[PDB]
């Protein structure tokens, strides 16, 4: 048929409600992957009962084989650890899982190369920046048909508590987080907007103040560590972004996202993935669009990349 | 605000799918309540940013506190055990958390009764045909306004299952399972048709057989242990057929549903809950529907009801 | 791009219609195709800049040019007449207009064949259920690829005024309408549920009755002309459920929807096309689903077919 | 019940669309009321019919008899002219209709107090600005209680035409017109972005020219007129506009819009309705949001209320 073949690479949390939106949107086939055996079936099988709740009809299946990964439209990639084994919920960071989660990205190249070379891919294994870069070498496929997760999630936090102080649709506000994914994000107060309106408008009004607005970049940085703190994890929204990124390349949506993406020469960088505004459509990354940062915004972003670089060399 | 206030008492495997599905259907705010300790906070956070995502303005909140009930328009309660403390995945069962859930739903009856007397109430804990007759006489809420799961789900795997055999959109099977849900459930193969058309005719065209149907039958009743012995866990259908069941009651839809209501004469029935069609809409469940079942039928009800009342002994 | 192309041949008032729920759900990128000039560039313009209100990203274009049938992936051909002029609002029927709009089929056929013989096109212009075969015929694609509306439109009647006397979601209300679009058309009262459960059943508890329904069925007959007496035109419905029919086959559904095709021994009769069920997905139409029609029911689909032979010679 | 009762005081092209998108968003019961027999009736009976196709369960009914306004939840008036009798299509403007539309608004602000004084209204009739106060004036509703569209349609083709230029989502351009609608409608170039960056940053990359942006200006003030000379009349934009106003305020999504409001003593002016982004939500207009416009800016903005006085006075 000519629906999408839509291949989940990791059947855990985040893959689990990425079938499931999927589905809700009818979005394409789906391939729950892992290599716990049966796991992803049992998955498979109670979200496929949901096509008929949805109005839908996708299929849901489970693999524990690679070769299913043929005729794959779209594979996102959630395979990995998610903490260190012996280090503390307080304590959640990044040196050591890198050496066993590069293994991981590297046989998910291999067999992307092998029978998907032209599938669009999404990478959201951590550390994401170093990770897809890692799978787009190994893979190789084009710069434009492979991008990582990060600002549509980071953003989403920083626009959703604004929305909350300011009392506005959530999606009226507009933010750009920059760089990489992880404690050193670039939060770009400059480029804030409320319903297209620069948010100082809205600061010298005295509707939110500065003090209010750096107690929320500093949440929104946090969030991770915040939700697990409350004894969650944070793979509902992880899932919603991923998912708004998939759908605007399958329905050619061209919409501006901020995702991971090869860096050749935007902010005096190359050879590396980082964040920055793209346009995701029909033919994966359409634009690179390079916002026009100021030096000390610059001064920022250099320390992103300088941690993924960090993190690069130890994988 | 004249939003809906939504609180679902237990925020496990489906109270968080619902509150997913909730934002994504921007059907009302939502409150995560757990007697989990941080947990349910964790999970809100999680889900309230993919409003942004969603284009949609639903808070999602956790709490700690009974009292959060105050100002329910629904209530759904998931609140519970999920399998027997000692009983291996083959042997998944119904005799001894019987009085442990019984506790439970008498427990949140006094707050919901206290706090949202006027709310509509969806009960899911299990056994459901029990638990939600439990939850009826200790919140003295009128029978029009609670309810339990069950047909809605059942029959979406029967009608998916058939679904893909015929090659058909699965919400083009309709189909009716009744009594109780549970091994009891009774999947009346005379009220199943395809795009309207009585199922009867497929079979005459051999497009699907009588014995493949009595094993998508078995399969329909054993699905929840087919998901239990493949490692997963059934919670995203049992979310999705609830969130219809509060979105037709919340839009006032008037779905015919099949749900577990007190009968009171149905099928020769009183003084107990059992499955069979209802109409929901605004002011709850608006009609019972009474199934002219057969005297074959009618047998394998009342053998649905006995389990019912066995068990509600017992708890 | 690899978004679907949908010409609209004929951008009149259907053509408006579907126009703007194609935007609305975003399924592919539409021409305004007409023999007026400027026309149907003024209602692209109009309903492109709904784009923004509704979340999509279809181009909408107008053409007074045959030769952009090039490339489209669906085709809806509502050019022709509407009524005959001359003839009162009183006496709307059919025996001269039909060499006219014999003609347009028949040019229009060419400019397929020529143009897009991949497409897949659904008929709309009256008498339907000849017009489509004209078109078929002309056109020279393949019998499942080709249908012609009808069933859609009158049983979304007939389920509608049954919904409403029963109080339940209309949706829920499944009936079928076969034969020909037009006075022959045949409604089969056995094929009525209601919730997927037998309308007898409901006849039987009084809460809806035969001489009710009779009304209903003649109300449903009649439908188009108590529009046109109320100084309107039914033009709404028709594009909602071209719309259904052209979302089954893009987005692969596989919906059962009654649809003209041609018939090939189905109810005893081969080289026309009538109204009967069908499965439209990605491959076209996917089945032809036969009702076991009894000899009551078939004598009336005789009669149908009998009416679309006897304007197919005169046209 | 509790679902919303949404009168349309018109039923002519933007009502019908209305009614259309109104049950394809299920947003609530609808009345198509108009001064021409027959007519509202048989577009109502057209598009009741769509319920089927849409999943929905909304009521619509037409309506000669102004006290069907009784227990309006939301009143949207595009009752009027929309063109001087007498004039060409090259010459369509604002000086003689206006005792006419003015006579209509106050016989429909006396039917809207005696009847649905809590209802939220939406004034289309042109000249809007002028319309809209006229209407609040003699319905006596309170001033976070009416609004007249504007920017909402005008932004909206601002937005298309810099989004098709630069190959983005629509929905990504966001933009601001304000001070009234019409030829004085003020187009504030700074407050333009793209994916939330600003305008001047694609401008300096060459993406799109100030020579450009002027042409884009100057043809979305015209488009009225553009469509008019194009054999075609603005009718399906301004309905999504309007609905997307109106599920703003029914689903309390608190969308940043920009709407004819009252002024307070914003940009300097008070006692006279005119264009800004406002947020709605359950409340009504929960906010208005004064733009900081520099002196340029809001010398237009004055040049705009100039002209609504004018007209007002001679209305
Ligand atoms: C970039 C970003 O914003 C975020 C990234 N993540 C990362 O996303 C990954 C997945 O998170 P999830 O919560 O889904 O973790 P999980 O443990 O529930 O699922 C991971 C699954 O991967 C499987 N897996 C391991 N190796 C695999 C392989 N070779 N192939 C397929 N699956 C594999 C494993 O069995 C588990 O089910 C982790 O690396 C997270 O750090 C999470 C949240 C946000
Ligand atoms: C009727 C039906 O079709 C189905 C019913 N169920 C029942 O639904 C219930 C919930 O299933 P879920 O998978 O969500 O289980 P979970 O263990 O993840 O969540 C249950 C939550 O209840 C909490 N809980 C316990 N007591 C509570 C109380 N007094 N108040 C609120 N929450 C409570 C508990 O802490 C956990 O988070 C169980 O009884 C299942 O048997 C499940 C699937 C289908
Ligand atoms: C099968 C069915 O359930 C229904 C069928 N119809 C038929 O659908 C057709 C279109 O109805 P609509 O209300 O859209 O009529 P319209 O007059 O507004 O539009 C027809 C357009 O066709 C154009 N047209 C004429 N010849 C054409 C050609 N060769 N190519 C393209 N357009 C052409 C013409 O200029 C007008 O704009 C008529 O034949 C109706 O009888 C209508 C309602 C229901
Ligand atoms: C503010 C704005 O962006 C726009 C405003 N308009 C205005 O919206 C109005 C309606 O436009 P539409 O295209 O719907 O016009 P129409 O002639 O098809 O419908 C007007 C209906 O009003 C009826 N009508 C007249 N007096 C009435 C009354 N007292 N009560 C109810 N209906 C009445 C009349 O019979 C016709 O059906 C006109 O004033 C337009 O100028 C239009 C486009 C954009």
């Amino acid at each position: 048929a000519p629906k999408a073949k839509i291949v989940l690479v990791g059947s855990g949390m985040i893959g689990g409600v990425m079938a499931t939106l999927i589905v809700q949107k009818n979005l394409g086939d789906v391939v729950l992957f892992d290599i716990v055996k049966n796991m992803p079936h049992g998955k498979a099988l109670d979200t496929s009962h949901t096509n008929v709740m949805a109005y839908s009809n996708c299929k849901v299946s489970g693999s524990n084989t690679y070769d299913d990964l043929a005729g794959a439209d779209v594979v996102i990639v959630t395979a990995g650890f998610t903490k260190a084994p012996g280090k503390s919920d307080k304590e959640w960071n990044r040196d050591d899982l890198l050496p066993l989660n590069n293994k991981i990205m590297i046989e998910i190249g291999g067999h992307i190369k092998k029978n998907c070379p032209n599938a669009f891919i999404i990478v959201v294994t951590n550390p994401v920046d170093v990770m897809v870069q890692l799978l787009h070498q190994h893979s190789g496929v084009p710069k434009n048909k492979i991008i990582g997760l990060g600002g549509v999630l980071d953003t989403s936090r920083l626009k959703y508590y604004i929305s909350q102080k300011l009392n506005v649709c959530p999606r009226d506000v507009n933010a750009h987080i920059v760089g990489a994914h992880g404690n050193k994000m670039v939060l770009l107060k400059r480029y804030i907007t409320v319903g297209g309106i620069p948010l100082q408008e809205f600061i010298n009004n005295k509707l939110i103040s500065d003090a209010e607005l750096e107690a929320i970049f500093d949440r929104t940085v946090n969030t991770a560590l915040e939700i697990v703190n409350l004894h969650a994890s944070p793979y509902v929204a992880p899932a919603a972004a991923i998912i708004e990124m998939a759908e605007s390349y399958l329905k050619d949506l061209k919409k501006v996202l901020i995702c991971s993406t090869l860096l050749e020469g935007q902010y005096g960088h190359s050879d590396i993935f980082g964040g920055t505004p793209v346009v995701l459509g029909a033919n994966g990354v359409e634009q690179v669009i390079e916002l026009q940062l100021n030096s000390e915004e610059k001064a920022k972003f250099d320390e992103a990349i300088a941690e993924t670089k960090r993190m690069k060399a130890l994988a």
